[PDB]
């Protein structure tokens, strides 16, 4: 059909078909009488999985003839999404499956609805690691992706009277095609016990073994026929185990409850015990894997210059004193030797500055379940401090704060010292993300050593968020300047040169259009709900945070709301308020900000006055399989954390690559995008970090704006005497009360600019033929935004690899 | 190499080398390079498997077109063992894959001994429900098997320092290739809740659910190309289950517990709340299904005539009141309507006449469990209860010995009543076992419905128990007699004509002797230990049990080591004794038993007198696999339970069959071998059923026979002393307590004769030309012990349908 979707051979049709009906046939055991759409969804996916097998196979001899460095991604989510699409673009192989099962009498784009995500992550730090993945195997870098195969992922979110109820997301009941089990390679992870110090060296004993079953998932590269290897642990509980008989066989649950869910929190930390388990499992199983291939290749001066661990935030901190472990313990390495080749090897990047998201674990808690760890933590805070008092010496205040243990009602440790402490690098996700670690939170270490801190932007890639979700403005890209852009993004700049062509600006409006019309679709297809085509969309999707402001979002709406209500015949330009994403369980306000979205839909949308002016719909279920449909139907992007809350923001990419303005402040990447862009093609508004810095210093008084700006006095009236909720008139007074007393992100402080910047949206919106052409100075600019870029940083400054475009013999 | 074994074509060896290779390839995703002997197990799996699916498909199209009576076999248990070399034998693959494997280089029986046990069952009720499948399959039945998929089969045995120990059997741990999850066809059970009895009918409601996904397993038979299958439910909790958050998740395993593990009991019943669910969940899950497939075929007039319900003793039993529940309270069916049809549907199937055995749950438990289940039983109770009072008019006692609601300490619902009383056909398995049935624990239900006993003899599959396991036996048989005899084992009479033919003699005598060759190695091999291949092969493997007598054999082996102690330079038959059996976890006896046993190797294997002229060895871990090893090298069978307590015993035909003689009381089955090999060629011994009732009705005194008996005092004396435990002087007290003062099998009474018979036995021996005439006197009169012989009764006798030996089309 198109372009960049690949050729449709005849042989390869041929093939594919064949193939197909074998998997039904011998692989799902039926015919095309009892058939039913998932059996033909899992033949199609089978065929492809066949196709990666051969590449996968000889990537991996690959590496073991080279011998090339290795690069360990650790990280304790990845957000993957589904697969068996992104497979096909990466192989090539999406028209010849298009056609090979349009012959066989079946529509693809239905069967590849039916494939369940792999909804390991939460949000921005998963997806992170699954677009990292997709570009490191682009790349041709040797990485392997190191986590936790979770029985449960992020729960499928129902909304029930318009509040969010969570169900357990079974992904795997149908099974997974795409994993291969690998049981051969089953380790042993330790737990508990006490230490005992003989003659020579401490000795770990006393233990409870749960085993690391290994799950292993290809990760096909762009076209470059190279396959990387995603493994991921399942926890499994010894035969003798507990070994009435019954109760012992019953107990193995105990064990295996390690790998059973993902913890469902988005920036904020929960210090419990199963948490810091899951924590020390996919480190250790994951050390003893490295250790084993690098020995495979007693040298452990080598070891850096074979090895890099790459520690995707605090979550798998413990690969530190566990490396240390290893080589002290059991390798037998003097503490300073081991302790150089664990700096090198080990690199550490921080994706948040709120204190409620850091890692500090109580004393106690490690002590219990890993005192070995506890005592190399000790040691290692120990040669730490005495190298800061030789540094700055007298300076008493300076060692309390850096010490990796922190006193006080409880004794934690710091897990982000112990990364810095212990690693080469460290770096932020976004240029203003990365100086405000090094002006506050870790100013203090990186007086000590400046040479470890660094800066990587985000990035996302291409593929999956712009050839596979946004076929249509892939295809008029690559008519204008061809398809080799998809594996080097900033060949999008030559479209600068397309920004008066009559043509082109078209092309662009219509693509968005088809998008819109597309997704206009499947709300009442799978929502039943009614929404005009030609409106702006307004969407805002990403996990629910107070720092995030969905709740400036909803000011504005009321704002927009009460207006009309004021001028009813006066012409607005009609929008589509679009708000989703996931509440974690656990926190009480995010959940009642989802609450009051519904309740001002369940307002405005019923309001005979309004009409289809405007509209707010909450998007049930936000996941990465969503994101790829409602992304490209976007119109506009809704960036808007209070500036220095937002250490980068992925989504915010996603977006401007799908051909979306932005509105947003100066935080996280959202600088660098307007900088790419041009500050007059974006929608900046409110204030900048040093705005922020000043009214902490003089102290934020919300009711000050409260008393000065009358539309805003209205809204905070209608919340609080019930207007949007008549049977429960003071069901929104936590809301009411946290807004005008204590707001954490000044939502208020941003109200006016806020309300006068999405007018100059509308004005803008207004002349179509201008929107589009800003539409096409935003794409065009958005190179630098892509993963590849990111990964070719980190491969260049921080592990020691050079990156590689060459193609593998097929 | 074999006749028997199938032809080795051109075309098929070529064709199953590429199918390996591409399996070890595209399945495995591995290369002959870093592949490992499991991977090969697995490539040779899958393509045997893929020879299966066409018959599979094929066959159930065939049921679904012709819409015959279909047969479902519910049990708790189906001990299958292994299945790779029993599918080869049924499709006739079995030298092609020989061949085939040996020209990639490698040996087929090294790969064979890889694949893990399917242990889902303890004894012989459970391998019975095997060997019927493969029978019902060769005789071109439209039989399902349904059953539970359980996790952990029965636990592997270890012996440590003598005593057993219990490991888990995670034999799902590689995968299992000939399964295939039906996800598509899950179904949901309830459990708990409460009755509400509206205006139409009584209905349950506020229950918990809990869902049942089913695992196929095909069921070749033997070269005819019909597969049927074996549906094995899962428990899955639903997504909504508890739906803080992670504990909700976690608790998931509460409910997918009923499917975790099997009773390793045998012979005995445990009232255990978790057992009764899983006896519910079976029953409500398969006939669910049941009537389903009915459906797609409102009139349940026919439903019997459609459907056909075996049950495998009383674990099934719920699936009485389960079809009146759905008839009544679903269908809306009048009481006596529904009652009609499930009698005219239900059958069963009895196994023991042990107290201890027979179920007899709570009713406070089914209470709260099933709360209408219990209302039905008592409706059935009382309806029935009437029909016994217009029978025997004034017999009161008659009324609560019938009642199937026991009185008592606590009320029980005897679950062997409620069989008899709502099922059409009621069988023991051996005549003896049925005669007893008649006469004693079930007299009054006799006298009550005459019609509904009958007897159906066990038998065993000749497939698996002679061709698979002894080919070397079944090829010089179709030599003289052809191959027909294996799916029509009457034909093996047609051997009485050679007894005296010398060259037979010879054959039959040699194989015997590779066979103990083959085994003796086996025991150095995997368990180092040395045995004389030239002594007679004295064996007893089964469960142990009180009942079973493995301790008349333990006072037979002391015997013997005393007398050559006492004549060490007198002549006698070499002997190793071999006893193999696991004990029921809670079973204290059943433990001090197999510690007895070893202890008294340990004696008995390093006494220099001795030599290797006696030799004691228990065989570790006894389960299908290794049974197929054994019984084909054994010259002696041991079947001497008390008479009257082994139901039939099934053990004893798969000696007979395999070339050992038969040591033996008149019990179960053994009084009908011995009646069709003439009791002149059995080695008959001790009290008949008669006996055994004269001596409770005198009281049995074990102290008679330990003051008249000399060499048993010495024995006794010896085990008090602690002759046998050193260390431990008083180690098996125990024992000598229940020998001495209540022992419920009577061991003493038959030992005398015991001795005298074992004497008979050890002149016979020394023999070889008499012997072995003799052992082709029993197999060629064991062909009514096949299975095929027992389900072709079944059949025409109890589920009135007609068994065909007719091919269907490949
Ligand atoms: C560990 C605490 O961090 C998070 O939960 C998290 O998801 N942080 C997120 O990581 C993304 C990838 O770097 C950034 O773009 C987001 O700004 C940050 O909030
Ligand atoms: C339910 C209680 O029965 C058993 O545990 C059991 O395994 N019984 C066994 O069933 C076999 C097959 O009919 C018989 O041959 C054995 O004699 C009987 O003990
Ligand atoms: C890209 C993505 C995110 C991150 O979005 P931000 O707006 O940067 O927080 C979260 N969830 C999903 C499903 C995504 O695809
Ligand atoms: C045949 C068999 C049984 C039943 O043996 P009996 O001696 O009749 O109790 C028990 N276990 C296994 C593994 C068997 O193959």
């Amino acid at each position: 059909q198109i372009s960049v979707r690949g050729l449709a051979g005849v042989e390869n049709v041929t093939e594919l078909k064949k193939n197909f009906n074998r998997h039904l046939h011998f692989t799902l055991v039926k015919d095309r009488n009892v058939a039913t759409p998932r059996d033909y969804y899992f033949a199609l996916a089978h065929t492809v999985r066949d196709h990666l097998v051969g590449r996968w196979i000889r990537t991996q001899q690959h590496y073991y003839e080279k011998d090339p460095k290795r690069i360990y991604y650790l990280s304790l989510e990845f957000y993957m999404g589904r697969t068996l699409q992104n497979t096909m673009v990466n192989l090539a192989l999406e028209n010849a499956c298009d056609e090979a099962t349009y012959q066989l009498g079946l529509d693809m784009e239905e069967l590849e609805e039916i494939e369940e995500d792999a909804g390991l992550g939460n949000g921005g730090l998963g997806r992170l690691a699954a677009c990292f993945l997709d570009s490191m195997a682009t790349l041709g870098l040797a990485a392997y992706g190191y986590g936790i195969r979770y029985e449960f992922g992020i729960f499928n979110q129902k909304i029930c009277g318009g509040w969010q109820m969570e169900e357990a997301d079974d992904w795997l009941r149908y099974g997974n095609p795409w994993e291969k089990a690998r049981p051969e390679f089953t380790l042993p992870v330790h737990f508990y016990g006490r230490v005992e110090h003989t003659s020579q060296g401490a000795k770990w004993v006393d233990t409870q073994v749960v085993l690391a079953m290994p799950y292993d998932t290809p990760v096909p590269g762009y076209r470059n026929n190279v396959v990387n290897t995603m493994r991921l642990w399942s926890a499994k509980a010894p035969n003798d185990f507990n070994l009435g008989y019954i109760q012992a066989v019953l107990d193995r649950n105990l064990a295996e409850n390690i790998s059973r869910v993902l913890y469902p929190n988005d920036n904020f930390f929960e210090g419990k015990e199963l948490r810091l388990k899951q924590e020390y499992f996919v480190v250790a199983a994951t050390l003893q894997d490295i250790i084993r291939r690098f020995k495979s290749s007693t040298n452990f001066d080598a070891f850096p210059d074979k090895v890099a661990i790459q520690l995707n935030d605090t979550h798998p901190s413990l690969a530190i004193p566990e490396l240390m472990r290893v080589l002290v313990d059991l390798e037998r390495l003097d503490w300073d030797k081991a302790w150089e080749v664990t700096v090198k090897t080990c690199a550490y990047t921080n994706h948040t500055v709120l204190p409620e998201a850091l890692e500090r674990w109580p004393v106690h808690l490690l002590e219990t379940l890993l005192p070995r760890h506890l005592q190399i933590i000790y040691e290692i805070n120990q040669r730490f401090l005495n190298r800061v008092a030789a540094a700055f010496p007298g300076d008493v205040d300076r060692l309390r704060r850096m010490s990796l243990v922190e006193e006080g009602a409880v004794k934690r440790i710091n897990m982000a010292h112990l990364c810095i402490a212990g690693s080469h690098a460290v770096n932020g996700v976004a240029r203003i993300h990365s100086e405000i670690l090094k002006k506050t939170i870790f100013k203090d270490f990186y007086e000590l050593e400046p040479h470890k801190f660094q800066n990587k932007t985000n990035g996302i890639t291409p593929r999956r968020w712009l050839v596979l979700c946004n076929p249509g403005l892939a295809e008029i890209i690559a008519e204008r300047i061809g398809e080799e852009y998809i594996s080097d993004l900033d060949q999008l700049r030559k479209l600068l040169s397309y920004v008066d062509d009559e043509a082109f600006i078209r092309d662009v409006a219509k693509v968005k259009q088809e998008n819109k019309l597309k997704f206009a679709a499947y709300l009442e297809r799978e929502y039943k709900v009614h929404i005009n085509p030609n409106s702006l969309f307004d969407v805002q999707v990403k996990r629910i945070h107070e720092y995030k402001r969905q709740l400036l979002n909803c000011l504005h709406v009321i704002t927009l709301y009460n207006r009309i209500k004021k001028e009813p015949n006066k012409f607005v330009v009609p929008r589509t308020v679009m708000i989703g994403g996931k509440a974690a369980p656990g926190y009480h306000m995010a959940k009642m900000i989802i609450k009051l979205i519904t309740a001002i839909g369940d307002v405005v949308n019923h309001d005979p006055v309004v009409g289809d002016r405007l509209r707010v719909i909450f998007l049930e279920n936000y996941r990465v399989s969503l994101a790829e449909k409602v992304i490209p139907a976007a119109d506009l992007s809704e960036q808007i954390s209070t500036a220095g809350t937002e250490a980068s923001g992925t989504g915010n990419m996603k977006f401007m690559l799908n051909g979306a303005l932005t509105i947003g402040t100066m935080d996280g990447a959202n600088v660098e995008m307007a900088e790419e862009a041009g500050e007059e093609n974006f929608f900046i508004f409110g204030m900048r970090v040093e705005d922020v810095d000043r009214l902490d210093q003089r102290g934020y008084n919300a009711q000050e704006y409260y008393d000065r700006i009358p539309e805003l006095r209205q809204i905070i009236e209608q919340l609080s005497s019930g207007f949007f909720s008549p049977k429960q008139p003071d069901l929104f007074k936590d809301i009411v009360n946290m807004l005008m007393h204590h707001d954490r992100f000044k939502v208020f402080a941003d109200y006016e600019e806020y309300v006068k910047c999405q007018e100059r949206v509308s004005a803008l919106y207004k002349n179509p033929r201008e929107w589009t052409r800003m539409v096409i100075r935003n794409i065009a600019t958005s190179g630098k935004f892509s993963s590849d870029r990111t990964i070719a940083q980190y491969a260049r400054e921080i592990w020691g690899v050079e990156p590689s475009r060459q193609r593998l013999p097929a």
